[PDB]
């Protein structure tokens, strides 16, 4: 089997992407944030504290003939941005782009933090990291991908995120029309539960390539590109007037600037992030100070190849016995 679903930016900045997901019988379609940096499929629901729902579409298990309470199971998760959610668990039928999993753990939110409430366009998350990170207790549950894997034509999914435009998540096949050149595959460590890999280096604009190992995670659930402070400093030094602002919480730059591209290495291959991808606009409405899309990972504890990086590529998440990551230009 295979699946193929369109993923759409939630706003004009590509802050995140939502993908429609069918849950239950009859189908209830929710727009979820596919997140290769976590491993819980959780949704706004009929159980979510009413004051914490503001425009989201909710899952109502009582209206699904295939929903079953997973008795005793609870979940609780906190993300790198400080947001969180928690609740109980149902199993139900879940379909993504024509691909169907029966008995999928659907984690029903009783509580969500303000960040989730304030984002009316995101009805929940669908985790695509390794199942070892799943927070369901006392019985850890599998991701949608893990559950689907054996049924897939090939044990892979691919992320093809658009710049200011829709893109695609495919499951079970590699669309050879969706990228240019060849796919370069690179080793993955699952030791922390992430799609963790080592970039071979970087370049700033038309500058010379610096060979240096950068350990990081491929994370579709993170907006920006977070890299070591040395790297990020070298990038923003090429932008006149750019500076790190503790009051804003990162590098800002004059909105009148032209941003240089940023290149990262995948083995001997190179992925180029156009400068426009690194522009996240005025820090506040009407400001002439603009927020940068490349930020320091210092104090995160890990480097994150988030959407800014990943949307410049066609990315293969290979869940074979020995997982790997593939990157192609597009």
């Amino acid at each position: 089997s295979t699946g193929s679903a369109t993923t759409t930016p939630i706003d004009s900045l590509d802050d995140a992407y939502i993908t429609p997901v069918q849950i239950g019988t009859p189908a209830q379609t929710l727009n979820l944030d596919f997140d290769t940096g976590s491993s819980d499929l959780w949704v706004f629901s009929s159980e979510t504290t009413a004051s914490e729902v503001d425009g989201q579409t909710i899952y109502t298990p009582s209206k699904s003939t295939t929903a079953k309470l997973l008795s005793g199971a609870t979940w609780s998760i906190s993300y790198g941005d400080g947001s969180s959610s928690s609740g109980d668990v149902y199993t139900d039928t879940v379909s993504v782009g024509g691909l169907t999993v029966t008995g999928q753990a659907v984690e029903s939110a009783k509580k969500v933090s303000s960040s989730f409430t304030e984002d009316s366009t995101i009805d929940g998350l669908l985790g695509l990291a390794f199942s070892t990170l799943n927070t369901v207790s006392p019985t850890q549950q599998k991701t949608f991908f893990d559950n689907a894997k054996a049924s897939l034509d090939s044990p892979v999914f691919t992320a093809d995120l658009g710049y200011h435009a829709p893109g695609t998540y495919n499951f079970g096949f590699i669309d050879t029309t969706a990228y240019t050149g060849s796919i370069t595959y690179t080793a993955v460590s699952t030791k922390q539960g992430f799609w963790e890999w080592t970039s071979t280096g970087y370049a700033v604009g038309s500058g010379t390539f610096k060979s240096t190992s950068i350990d990081g995670i491929a994370d579709t659930g993170t907006t920006l590109l977070y890299l070591p402070a040395t790297v990020v400093s070298a990038y923003w030094a090429q932008v006149s007037g750019a500076k790190s602002s503790s009051s804003v919480g990162g590098y800002v730059f004059p909105c009148s600037a032209t941003l240089p591209s940023f290149t990262f290495g995948v083995g001997s291959a190179r992925i180029v992030i156009p400068g426009d991808y690194i522009d996240f606009g005025p820090i506040s409405t009407g400001s002439s100070s603009c927020f940068g899309g490349i930020q320091s990972s210092a104090g995160i504890g890990i480097n994150i190849f988030g959407d800014v990086a990943l949307k410049a590529a066609f990315v293969v998440f290979n869940g074979a016995t020995t997982p790997t990551l593939g990157f192609a230009s597009k």
